[PDB]
């Protein structure tokens, strides 16, 4: 654990939190638990709340991993961001095998309702729909879109709101890092349209999985995302190939500069445990020691 907490410091700057992705496998090993307890104030389940883990077989839910994280979070006063309710990846074959509109709709609604109800009132925000956009801005042709149609998004959000009116509902996606990129402009326009039709989209989550030097563009991208009018926006899965302090500080400043940005979540704790470990993209090294990027963030927030 680092002496200076980025969560404490960002809270002092007026934001809600600075957190990290984690799960039982991390909390039970190394110094992950201690680091999170001391330097972060929010956690997102890296995998335990996804569809393949929670509903491997239809109507047969498994909350072992999810319960571990939620309980640990509550016991340690950490906020929680539910991830991911509707997504084409890490999706059971029984779901993708469905071709009937009514069937898939009910299946999707039940999945959403079951997970959110179990943790009702305990989750600050949920990534209801994940990666629904193609790079050109068109909607990704997933089983949900192909079988239910474009209305699957409004349906997912309306269902989520009814399940837990306390949680902030997000649509999450990547490559929303540049203001001139098609995808960024498209999600803004679509979210503007959906909210206008009454869809309860409370926030846009920008994964922010960057490569070296892409932090600079976020300074203009985040404000653009905020222009969609959602009450909230957030950096949800931050990591940067190379872990340059320049990229990290730029992303933090982008959030500080955007009134509606509630916080930042970095996608993991130590480099070797990153899903992109070959790019040592996190804030702590294999020795669980703070990297130059962590200190740079601290210095920027003070
Ligand atoms: O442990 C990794 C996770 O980190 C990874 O997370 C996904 C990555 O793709 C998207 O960003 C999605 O929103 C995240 O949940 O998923 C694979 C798993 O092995």
């Amino acid at each position: 654990q680092a002496a200076q907490s980025v969560d404490q410091l960002i809270k002092a700057r007026g934001k809600v939190y600075f957190g990290v992705a984690t799960d039982q496998n991390r909390l039970t090993t190394g110094k992950n638990a201690a680091i999170i307890q001391a330097d972060f104030g929010q956690v997102t389940p890296e995998n335990s709340m996804k569809w393949d883990a929670t509903e491997p077989s239809q109507g047969n839910f498994n909350f072992a991993g999810a319960d571990y994280l939620v309980n640990w979070a509550q016991q340690n006063g950490k906020l929680i961001r539910g991830h991911t309710l509707v997504w084409h990846s890490q999706l059971p074959s029984w779901v993708s095998s469905i071709t009937d509109k009514n069937t898939l709709t009910n299946v999707m609604k039940n999945h959403i309702t079951t997970l959110m109800t179990r943790y009702k009132g305990k989750i600050r925000a949920w990534d209801v729909v994940n990666e629904a956009f193609n790079e050109d801005g068109s909607l990704r042709q997933t089983v949900f879109l192909n079988v239910i149609g474009e209305d699957y998004i409004p349906i997912a959000f309306q269902t989520a709101r009814a399940a837990d009116p306390n949680a902030k509902l997000y649509i999450n996606d990547y490559n929303l890092d540049s203001a001139s990129y098609p995808k960024t402009q498209a999600i803004v326009n679509r979210v503007k349209q959906w909210r206008a039709a009454g869809v309860p989209i409370d926030g846009i989550g920008s994964q922010t999985h960057l490569s070296a030097g892409q932090g600079a563009g976020v300074l203009q991208a985040l404000p653009l995302l905020a222009s969609a009018g959602t009450p909230e926006v957030a950096i949800t899965e931050l990591d940067v190939a190379g872990a340059s302090p320049t990229d990290y500080v730029n992303v933090v400043n982008a959030c500080l500069n955007v009134q509606s940005c509630v916080g930042i979540t970095v996608w993991g704790v130590a480099d070797p445990d990153s899903w992109r470990a070959s790019t040592t993209p996190l804030l702590f090294d294999g020795n669980f020691n703070p990297k130059p990027a962590y200190n740079a963030i601290v210095q920027d927030l003070q």
